C-alpha cells in the first residue's frame, strides 16, 4: 500500500461538496453528488473494473471479476457519497497533525478546538497521523473516508495480485436522508452478502440495529371562550402532558446508552382544540419494541378515560426499519470472516449496536445481508469530525483480507 | 313602545350578514360590517340626530341634542354592529316563539334544539316572546339588539319628549376581533361617561372585567441523533413538561368560575431544539395580577436550574388589558343612576363580573368610563341564541330611564 496515495485520494472526494438536504423528492436530493458519482465512475472504469453502471436515481455499481478459479461467493462493499446536513460539507479544508501528540488541536485560526479533555480518544492517538477540519465545516470521513478505503482496497487485490472472487462495489447517494438504500438494486449488485464500509473507530464491527417505529398522536379537545370554559372546556395540551408525564422519563435518548431501548418525543404542535404529538420508539429486542408499542397505547387509554365522544386520543404507530441481527446471524460466515480479518491483521473486533438505522440494516430485509465495517473516523456530522490515517490504512488492509478470507472458503 | 316596530327593526339588522374576521388589518375586517354601519348612519340622519359621522374606520357616531337647557353632563350608548366569527351570520333564519310555554324548542328542519334542560334559564322566560335561531346560524342578539335598542330609545325619548342632555350614540365595528375601541375618537365622541349596551339578561350591569396578559416562554433546548443523546441531548419539549406541570392545575379556565382568576396554556409548537408556549393570565384583583406573573417567572427559574448555557427558558410578559373598575367607581354617578333607572323600571340590577375584556375596559382607560348593560340575549356565539322581546323592550326602557335621570342631575 502507499499512504500518500490513499490520502490525496480522500483529500480530493472530501474537496468535493457532496452534502445531502431533506425534504427533497429527486435522487440524489441535490447536484454535489453527481459531481462524485461521476469521478469515481470514470475512476473504476479506469481501475479496470467492469459492469460500471451509473442509475438514473444516483446508484454508482462496479464489478471487479474474480481474480482466480473455483466457485467464490460475490461479495460487495457499500459507501455513500454524500455528507450530513448537519454541517457544511463545501469547501472542507482539512488540517493534517503528523506524530499527534496528545494535545488540543487547534480547528482554523479562531476559538474552535479539537480537545481530548472533550474528545479522551484523543489521549489513545498518540504518533498517528490525524486528519482534522478548519472549524467551518465536517470533514467527511463520514463516509468518504469509506470510499478511498474501498477504491485503494480495489487497487491493492489487482497490483498484489491477492486471489479473489467476484468483489461487488456501490456507491449510494442520499444515506444521510435514508434514501440510500430505497433505489439499491440488489439483483443487479448480484452479491451473497456485503458490508457497508460506514462505522467508526479501528475495529469497530457492527450486525445489530435498533427496530424502529413512530407513534403518532392525534388529540381533539373541546375550545371555547376562556372566561366560561368552566365543565365544558377540554385543552388538548393538557392532554398532551398528560400523556407524556406518564411516559417512562428514565427510557429517554438523553438517558440511555448501549443496547438500552427508549421512547422519546421528537415534535409536538397544539392548541386546546387540537394537539399533535410525534414520538419514536426504539429497541433491539423485538418484544421490547412490542411492549414499548403496548405502552403508549395503554397510556391513550388511561388518559383517554372520561373523554366525551366529542373528544378523543387517537394513536397511529408505523414501523420504519428492523433490527438485522437475524438476516445476519442467519450466515455464521459473514461476521466470521470479518472478525478473522481483522484479527489477521492485528485487530481486535469491537463489535458495537447500532443506536439507530443504517443502509445495510434495510439492504439485510431486501436479500443483501449487510453489516456495517469500520472507517478510521470519529465525531462524526459535526466540526471536531475527524480520522486517521492509520485507521484508513487498516479499513483499506480489513477489507482486502475479508476479500482474501472469501477466496479461501469458496 | 310598539313592540311590533322593535321586532322589525330588530329583524332588519339581524338578516345583515356582519360577521367578523380575525387576523386581518383593515377596520372593519368584513364589508357587510358597512352595509349595517351605512344603513345605521342613514337612519340616524333621519331621526333627527346631529353631527353624524362614519369615519374611514367604520365607527359611527351620532349626538340627539339636548332636550332642555342646562348643565346637564353629556353620556354615550355604544353598541357593535358585528357578529362573531365563532357561527355563522350570514342569512339568518329568526323563529319567533310568542307566549313561550316553557317547552324544548325545535331549530329548523332538523334536529338541533334549545332545550331548558341543557338550558335552565328558559324556565324563567315562560309567557315571554322568544326569538331564536334555525340552528343553522347565530342570532346576533349580540349585539345587534343592542343597535335596535339604541335607536328605539332615542325614538322613545323625542316621540314621548323626555328631558335628557345631549346623548351620544356611537356603533362600532370589530368588537368580536379586539378592534372595537381601536380607533375610537374619544375626544369627537364627547361623553364625559357611556355604556356599552352588550350585556346579557335583563338586570345584568357590568363594571369590572379581567386583567389580561400574556406569557410567552421560549425554550431553547439541544438537539442531537437520538441514537447518541446521552448526556448531550436537552429535550425543549421535555421542559415545557415540567414548566405546564408546575401551573397550578386547579386555576385553570376549565376550573374557574366568577371572580376567580387563571393561568391557561392556550397554545405551543416545539421539537427538541426549540419549543414556544403561548400562555395568558387572568386576574380582576391588581395584586393577584401581578403574584400570576410572578409565579410563572418561580416556574421558569426552577426548571431552568441547571440547564448549561447553550440551553435556557425565556419568558416575556405582556399586559393585553386591565379592569375598568377603578375608571368606572371613580364617579358613583354611572353606576347610582344605571342602577337607579333599572330599579324605577322595577328590574332588579344584577352586578356580574366580565371573564374577560370589551369595548368599555379599554374605552375606560382611554378617558371614557364605560360599563356594561343588559341586552336580553342569551346563549352568544353559537346556534342555541335567543333573546326575549320583552328584555329588549326592558332594556329600552332602562337606557331612556339613564338619560332621563342624567338630566335630573344637572351638577
Ligand atoms: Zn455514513
Ligand atoms: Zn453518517
Ligand atoms: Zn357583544
Ligand atoms: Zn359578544
Amino acid at each position: 500500500m502507499s499512504l500518500d496515495k490513499l490520502l490525496e485520494r480522500f483529500l480530493n472526494y472530501v474537496s468535493l461538496d457532496t452534502q445531502s438536504k431533506a425534504g427533497v423528492r429527486q435522487v440524489p436530493s441535490t447536484e454535489g453528488q453527481w459531481k462524485l458519482l461521476h469521478l469515481l465512475k470514470e475512476q473504476l472504469e479506469e481501475m479496470g473494473l467492469i459492469n460500471v453502471t451509473l442509475s438514473e436515481k444516483g446508484t454508482l455499481m462496479a464489478t471487479l471479476p474474480a481474480n482466480v478459479p473455483g466457485d467464490i461467493p460475490a461479495i460487495g462493499f457499500i459507501s455513500h457519497v454524500d455528507t450530513s446536513p448537519d454541517c457544511s460539507g463545501k469547501n472542507v479544508n482539512p488540517q493534517i497533525v503528523e506524530n499527534y501528540r496528545g494535545g488540543d488541536i487547534a480547528l482554523g485560526i479562531g476559538d474552535e478546538v479539537l480537545s481530548p479533555v472533550m474528545f479522551p480518544v484523543l489521549h489513545q492517538l498518540l504518533g498517528q497521523t490525524l486528519i482534522t477540519t478548519d472549524g467551518k465545516t465536517l470533514l467527511g470521513a463520514d463516509d468518504k473516508a469509506g470510499i478511498a478505503e474501498i477504491m485503494t482496497a480495489l487497487a491493492v487485490l489487482q497490483q498484489k495480485k491477492i486471489p479473489h472472487g467476484d468483489i461487488r462495489v456501490a456507491f449510494t447517494p442520499d444515506e444521510e436522508v435514508g434514501k440510500g438504500a430505497k433505489h439499491f438494486d440488489v439483483d443487479a449488485f448480484d452479491a451473497r452478502w456485503a458490508y457497508t464500509v460506514d462505522g467508526g473507530g479501528v475495529g469497530e464491527l457492527e450486525f445489530e440495529n435498533f427496530n424502529a417505529a413512530s407513534v403518532n398522536i392525534k388529540i381533539v379537545g373541546n375550545n371555547v371562550h376562556p372566561g366560561t370554559a368552566k365543565g365544558v372546556m377540554v385543552n388538548a395540551l393538557s392532554l398532551a402532558a398528560r400523556i407524556h408525564a406518564e411516559v417512562p422519563a428514565d427510557e429517554s435518548p438523553e438517558m440511555t446508552e448501549g443496547y438500552e431501548g427508549f421512547y422519546h418525543l421528537a415534535s409536538m404542535k397544539g392548541t386546546v382544540e387540537r394537539a399533535d404529538m410525534h414520538y419514536i420508539i426504539r429497541d433491539f429486542d423485538r418484544k421490547q419494541f412490542e411492549a414499548r408499542k403496548r405502552k403508549m397505547m395503554e397510556i391513550a387509554k388511561k388518559v383517554g378515560k372520561g373523554l366525551h365522544p366529542d373528544c378523543y386520543i387517537e394513536l397511529v404507530i408505523e414501523d420504519s426499519y428492523y433490527n438485522m441481527r437475524e438476516k445476519v446471524v442467519e450466515h455464521p460466515h459473514i461476521l466470521d470472516i470479518a472478525q478473522q480479518a481483522m484479527r489477521d491483521c492485528d485487530i481486535e473486533p469491537e463489535l458495537k449496536p447500532i443506536r439507530g438505522g443504517t443502509d445495510g440494516a434495510q439492504l439485510s430485509f431486501m436479500g443483501l445481508p449487510c453489516p456495517n465495517l469500520f472507517t478510521g473516523g470519529y465525531n462524526y456530522h459535526g466540526k471536531h469530525e475527524f480520522v486517521t490515517l492509520e485507521g484508513m490504512e487498516k479499513a483499506v488492509q480489513v477489507i482486502v483480507r475479508i476479500a482474501e478470507l472469501t477466496a479461501q472458503r469458496k
